[PDB]
């Protein structure tokens, strides 16, 4: 299923037929920091099977739902579960949801995941806003929009020097400033790896030569796609080691290890988070 | 369809049945570069759609045809349209027009694109001869040679070190000495970036600290079958801007602001090809 | 065909069903570098065609077997053959013969490939324990592990830091110690270039930069499979050119040049490797 004008529109009209919410705001949070999904008030459950045309998600299994409702007075919808492109999901796979939040009448696209600190400067713990990025495979001939180009949507050749919006950086920077917790964010460009194994040591090594401050696995598709055709983007990286500092001195990393930092941080992002959608124009 | 022997023959007898022409010169020019191609004299129009095994081009649209005669003299076939890989051609399909050209007795083979400017010296409207390159795409399992070998054409490991060849380079210097625009003219090495987003701020100065001077989305491809089947190659980059300043400045770039560069120095490269289609060997 | 569990045991039980060896080393020998194989004892050769489930390689032709017998006591099991990704391979077809290895027993993979020097002090005809590695290709979503995990195997997100095992590494320099050879091995960082265009003069300069010793097309795929399931690793490099001076010089590479270094060091690779297999853990 191509990610088109016609198909994305069969999804929407799905979507309002079901839920009486029509959003302004987008988010997708990823493993561990979902909580705030569970909190949306008076809220309306999808799973992505029932809505014509999404991906096809039973190989990998687990939960696949879009979620719809409100947060501090304003309306919103989430996407509940994992879309990655190590997974083996296609460049259309990824962007029809993100097309489709358009089509709903989304502005703004809030995104959070786990990623692995290169900055020397960075701690488990803490949180990167990110600023730019270095997408590896968009330079290799995976990038998100390789194929005809959706006209409806956006231009054949986007700009992306503006795709992490300035003032909503600010913003979140001035939230935790009045909560007391600024010392735990930094800001940063972020390294798309598209993994599924971790940065190797030397991959590591490399990217901090390259000016690159955090590295991951996610995200930069759906900035695309959102810049593509018109939506604001905040992306904030919570660090779950410093590959850097584990290089030279010879330590490993496992999903236990980088859960466990999740499970830390999930009340304070929830909480960041929900004054952010609050708060922003 | 495979970039076979067999294939690209079909197409050759296809094309020699209906031309009379045999040319020595192929050319590949870009979008808003390609006024010469209709000063062709004695010209054969040649859609695509009519050609046995060419590539399948009406998703995309737009113009697509090849064109055979005269120009100073020399016999030349020209690609009028654009074949790149960020529309989600194939490598079989980018490889079998150059291979045609092989068939029909081509031995040099001469492109233009607009490119993106990284060397902190280069300036928009400025020309690039470029003297090497850096494939992302090809580091990355994305070479436009992987898959079987065609052996009849050129050999499984090739050598890229004379790529560009060095006396078509100092050929086009000379000329523009001779008519006094070589302050306009530089040399340098070209990044592919697969695109088809622009380089991203944080890209670009990672390019710069990696020894690239302009960055653009075509060429290599074409560089790689020519030099694995044995043509000579020259290749020039038009700069639409530079993309390391604009980082600076916080300064963004548009499909407009592009094509008017094109506009502007259109006639000048024109008269600078036809001279050296007229004087090369 | 997936590699998956079922695969992976039906292919199992056909060759234990033949063969009455189970063998606890697997071996993979680059082109030229195969004489140990016609040295295996109380051997068995098993096509690669007769084996349910493993990949078709008619395409490029030439021989795969598969070979199982002893070596200095030990029980080996070895692919004699080529299975690169600038084939046209699908990482399902590179993983199933390494998870067959598994599932027979093997725990150590020793690799050996001819490959560019990049380091100034590298000569042709030098080989390279390999301690690390850039992985252009996995950095650029051409992962040989992006699709479904099979978990049978191993984990969703691979820990590299130690998939080259260090005490195999200071097995191999201390044999070379006893024979007098230790001139010879050095140790070192390998860059992946999917291929099949030799690293280019440009390119090679960009390597250096970014601290990589040696640069090849095979390896790092096994690799990783291996990795991922738990089997020990020894990578080794037969250096047969250093590309960082022929770039300086203006000098050129073949396939006969690149082949000739394989037949000088070949008889002592052979006998470098014998020992090391009696001697392994
Ligand atoms: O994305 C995840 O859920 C994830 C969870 C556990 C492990 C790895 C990932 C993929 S990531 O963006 C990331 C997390 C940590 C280090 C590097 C990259
Ligand atoms: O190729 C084109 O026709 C083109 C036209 C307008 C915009 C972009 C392109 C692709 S390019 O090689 C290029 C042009 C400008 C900057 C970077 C790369
Ligand atoms: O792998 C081979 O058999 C091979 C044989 C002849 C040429 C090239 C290769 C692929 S390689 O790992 C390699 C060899 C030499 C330089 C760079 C890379």
């Amino acid at each position: 299923v191509v990610a088109n004008y016609e198909n994305a529109s069969m999804a929407a009209d799905y979507i309002k037929r079901v839920s009486n919410v029509l959003p302004d705001i987008g988010i997708i949070c990823g493993s561990g920091l979902g909580k705030l999904i569970e909190e949306i008030e008076e809220r309306k459950v999808i799973p992505y099977i029932n809505i014509p045309n999404f991906p096809k998600t039973t190989v990998a299994g687990h939960v696949g739902n879009l979620v719809l409702g409100s947060v501090g007075g304003r309306k919103i919808v989430a996407m509940q579960g994992r879309l990655h492109m190590y997974e083996g999901y296609s460049n259309q796979e990824i962007a029809l949801p993100i097309r489709v939040m358009k089509l709903l009448g989304v502005r703004v696209l809030l995104i959070t995941n786990l990623a692995g600190g290169i900055n020397r400067k960075l701690k488990s713990g803490d949180f990167v806003l990110i600023k730019g990025h270095i997408n590896f495979p968009g330079l290799g001939l995976n990038n998100v929009l390789v194929g005809p180009n959706q006209d409806e949507f956006g231009p054949r050749f986007p700009d992306l020097s503006n795709a992490y919006d300035r003032l909503l950086q600010q913003l979140a920077l001035k939230i935790a400033q009045e909560n007391d917790f600024q010392d735990l964010v930094h800001e940063g460009v972020y390294a798309f790896n598209g993994g599924p194994t971790y940065e190797s040591p030397d991959e590591s090594n490399m990217l901090l030569k390259l000016g690159c401050d955090v590295v991951g696995m996610s995200t930069v598709p759906e900035v695309i796609i959102a810049c593509h055709c018109g939506i604001k983007v905040l992306a904030v990286s919570l660090i779950a080691n410093n590959s850097i500092l584990d290089a030279e001195n010879d330590v490993s990393i496992n999903h236990e290890k980088v859960l466990a930092v999740a499970e830390k941080r999930a009340d304070l992002l929830q909480m960041w988070f929900k004054e952010i959608i609050t708060r922003l124009p």
